[PDB]
DNA sequence: ACCACGGCGC
DNA sequence: TGGCGCCGTGGT
């Protein structure tokens, strides 16, 4: 209110900045303020004011600064109250949300963005007084790994446009010849991307019978829920559900990624956000790596489209089984801590245990069915959806269940443990005191209940896994900055570098060794690595 | 253009 | 398998 003071500001103002676009990267500055006290400067050409400034303090500090590394301005990003709301509340996600929640308003203007920036930091500061492990999670973790993430967004990542015009061309083909076969079994062309047209096609002109109804509409459901169970009506399914992955894949991530390739980069800018999820893991967009099919071999072309720069190579860094890994720690299983001590197949060993056999003599299907569990209980799989992925009755699916929890039973222990501290506090925390808000425990309809109770056991291991790899990029960026090496990607529990031919090696034995003593745990952690010229290529 | 929606990936 | 980023569609 009292006296806007000229530029420049006072060391330790938060900055306020307004952007063309939300994208950093291909924004232009539009406008910079700084506040301090309560006093506003407003600068008169925004990118030579950026020189002015020693740090980034504010909402959305990682954007401003991924922007001054684009014009080549070392400009750390430091205190955030995104960073200080999300710990609060994951639920707290962006800017407005929490303006909107805590104080004051998210407006258009630099200035006001910028004091805005300034109260809302000492307001939930003081909010998060004698929460010791959230400020140790604000100083140690997501403070420091702003700046990290400013670093991969502002160095971005080289694709193969050869390879991925070829690709292209490959599934095209491939998408012709299946609408083609579609319309020949309907005996007419419609636009098979309209679930309308389609719902039409398989229900009143083939005839099929409807089975699931659509969420808000109310009408008959061509979700591959129902495809599923219609594979025999008719050979027209089948096509249809090829035709659809095949088209998901190249309209996200085949045809939108070279127009993501930066005019003053040549690379593509992934941005990272590590205030999107319930559970800590960072999230990730244009595109989001996170959605990259795993289990296909579709999945692994579009990897190939990532490459080094010439001279360069990718290191893939990945933490094996870490979810498992985690849940062994959180439980106290000592059968399940076992396995991971021996550094033994998990799967086969939790075959071993759960079948009442040697190892020798467990067979390629019954580590499947081994594997199967070991990741249905950890996301909390029915019974039913069980007896279907290993195609078998539905009362040996429930069997089979229960036969894993008497092997592991404090993991079945853990579970409940962990719903009761729920219920009691209305949160549930990962294993460093990140905190997930679980209120739909207490509730009357079954369906969200459940899904809540889900939440409620999986947010701690996941956030656990979360915060181990954040603090190991944390630890790790000074180490590869200092070499010339660059990080470019991380997403599921995976890390992926870049560096020189001739340090390469190198990297990947430093990285190696960060990554599995960034914390002790009850289990050691166990890093797979990989050196490629492309990312697929690293990933073994 | 905006939006909600079905559908799908994790 | 299991809140949201993503796509194309269809209503303004």
């Amino acid at each position: 209110a009292l006296e806007e003071a000229p530029w420049p500001p006072p060391e330790g103002a938060f900055v306020g900045f307004v952007l063309s676009r939300k994208e950093p990267m291909w924004a232009d500055l539009l406008a910079l303020a700084a506040a301090r006290g309560g006093r506003v400067h407003r600068a008169p050409e925004p990118y030579k004011a950026l020189r002015d400034l020693k740090e980034a303090r504010g909402l959305l500090a990682k954007d401003l600064s991924v922007l001054a590394l684009r014009e080549g301005l070392g400009l750390p990003p430091g205190d955030d109250p995104m960073l200080l709301a999300y710990l609060l509340d994951p639920s707290n996600t962006t800017p407005e949300g929490v303006a909107r929640r805590y104080g004051g308003e998210w407006t258009e203007e630099a200035g006001e963005r910028a004091a805005l920036s300034e109260r809302l930091f000492a307001n939930l500061w003081g909010r998060l007084e004698g929460e010791e492990r959230l400020l140790w999670l604000y100083r140690e973790v997501e403070r420091p790994l702003s700046a990290v993430l400013a670093h991969m967004e502002a160095t971005g990542v080289r694709l193969d446009v050869a390879y991925l015009r070829a690709l292209s061309l490959e599934v095209a083909e491939e998408i012709a010849r299946l609408e083609a076969e579609v319309f020949r079994l309907a005996g007419h062309p419609f636009n098979l991307n309209s679930r309308d047209q389609l719902e039409r096609v398989l229900f009143d002109e083939l005839g099929l019978p409807a089975i699931g109804k659509t969420e808000k509409t109310g009408k008959r459901s061509t979700s591959a829920a129902v495809l599923e169970a219609l594979r025999e009506a008719h050979p027209i399914v089948e096509k249809i559900l090829q035709y659809r992955e095949l088209t998901k894949l190249k309209s996200t991530y085949i045809d939108p990624l070279p127009d993501l390739i930066h005019p003053r980069t040549g690379r593509l800018h992934t941005r990272f956000n590590q205030t999107a999820t319930a559970t800590g893991r960072l999230s990730s967009s244009d595109p989001n790596l996170q959605n990259i099919p795993v289990r296909t071999p579709l999945g692994q072309r579009i990897r190939r489209a990532f490459i080094a720069e010439e001279g360069w190579l990718l290191v893939a860094l990945d933490y094996s089984q870490i979810e498992l890994r985690v849940l062994a720690h959180l439980s106290g299983d000592e059968n399940l801590i076992r396995v991971f001590q021996e550094g033994r197949d998990i799967h086969t060993e939790t075959a071993s245990w759960m079948f009442g056999v040697p190892r020798e003599a467990v067979d390629p299907l019954m580590r499947r069915a081994a594997k199967t569990i070991n990741f249905g209980v950890l996301y909390g799989m029915s019974a039913h959806r069980l007896s279907q992925e290993l195609a078998i009755p539905y009362e040996e699916a429930q069997a089979f269940i229960e036969r894993y929890f008497q092997s592991f039973p404090k993991v079945r222990a853990w579970i409940e443990k962990t719903l009761e501290e729920g219920r009691r506090r209305g949160y549930v925390e990962t294993l460093f005191g990140r905190r997930r808000y679980v209120p739909d425990l207490e509730a009357r309809v079954k369906s969200v209940r459940e899904a809540a109770e889900r939440m409620a056991f999986n947010m701690p291991v996941q956030g656990t896994a979360a915060d181990l790899m954040k603090l190991a990029m944390v630890k790790l960026f000074p180490r590869l900055e200092e070499m010339g090496a660059r990080m470019l990607l991380q997403v599921h529990d995976e890390l992926v570098l870049e560096a020189p031919k001739e340090r390469a090696e190198a990297v990947a034995r430093l990285a190696k060794e960060v990554m599995e003593g960034v914390y002790p745990l009850a289990v050691p952690l166990e890093v797979e690595v990989g050196i490629g010229e492309d990312w697929l290529s690293a990933k073994e």
